[PDB]
């Protein structure tokens, strides 16, 4: 009872719709949406710029030809990815506040397959809650979840017997923490 | 009104569950699930081996270190991917027959954002319906959809103005058809 089960949060509009959207986000009309243009399109709902770190992660996830951006085709992937996350967010934002608190966060993660202690959720919030109020906004929710799934993979490469425990040498410790 | 809008069909069980599943599919206990072991685990519901071509596509989609297979971590990705597809399948298998007919297929694709003529769905079925009855099984549904999304990307790389039309030279024609 330790690790983090199945993955997480990742298609109804036609191409024209999404092509028109693409054209708007792509302000310089360069043909490619950059970290900066995407950010201005996204909304964390807290009136602050969408967590740039998350935008980066989202960009390099759908950008194939390392071009620090995405083209139309890949964008529809970004569109879907952001959309699936919003649905996840609203599902667990139970008191309809627009922010995910600790109780909701435990529900989100439990629902993703994670089996983490209560204490850990305080750490998780403090770590990714930029707002600094114990209420996680949309963008910090994605990032925290990406980092969890991104670190759970690494852990699994090491936990050969997937028992939730591993023995590491000082270096490996740093190497994997790096 | 031509192309194929947003993408398509791609996390509740804990790691232990999926680790135990992994161990069963991984019969040779090699630590890696191969195209062959996955196939035996999957079910197209028609009592025939799961479309090997689809299994391959699914394998190389989650296999990072080109090892003709997937490890535990990546498998949870395969698990989720197969699961999301089953849900899509059941959503559009409206008469609850276990197979997707033409009317259901039009609904599936329309729901994915595609705007294709009726005639095209006959072609699509004939092309991917191995059973050969006009009823598309789960595995042939995934493959057909993968190929559509896989070919729609390519088309979009060419249709600069995303108008649903392109001018191609004989070679490009073959090159992109190759
Ligand atoms: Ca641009
Ligand atoms: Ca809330
Ligand atoms: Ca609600
Ligand atoms: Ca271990
Ligand atoms: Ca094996
Ligand atoms: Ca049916
Ligand atoms: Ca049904
Ligand atoms: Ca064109």
């Amino acid at each position: 009872p330790g690790p983090g089960g199945g993955p997480g949060p990742a298609a109804l509009p036609d191409q024209s719709f999404l092509w028109n959207v693409f054209q708007r986000v792509d302000k310089d009309r360069s043909g490619v949406i950059s970290d900066n243009e995407l950010q201005q399109a996204l909304s964390n709902g807290t009136w602050t710029p969408f967590n740039p770190v998350t935008v980066r992660s989202i960009i390099s996830m759908f950008d194939r030809e390392n071009k620090a951006g995405v083209n139309f085709s890949e964008f529809t992937g970004v569109w879907k990815y952001i959309t699936d996350w919003q649905n996840v967010f609203r599902t667990y934002d139970r008191d309809n506040s627009g922010m995910i608190d600790k109780n909701e966060l435990k529900q989100a993660l439990s629902g993703f397959g994670y089996r983490l202690s209560d204490q850990f959720h305080d750490i998780l919030i403090r770590k990714f809650d930029r707002q600094g109020r114990g209420q996680i906004a949309f963008d910090d929710f994605i990032q925290g979840c990406i980092v969890l799934q991104r670190l759970t993979d690494i852990f699994r490469r090491y936990d050969t017997d997937q028992d939730g425990w591993i023995q590491v040498s000082y270096e490996q410790y740093l190497s994997m923490v790096f």
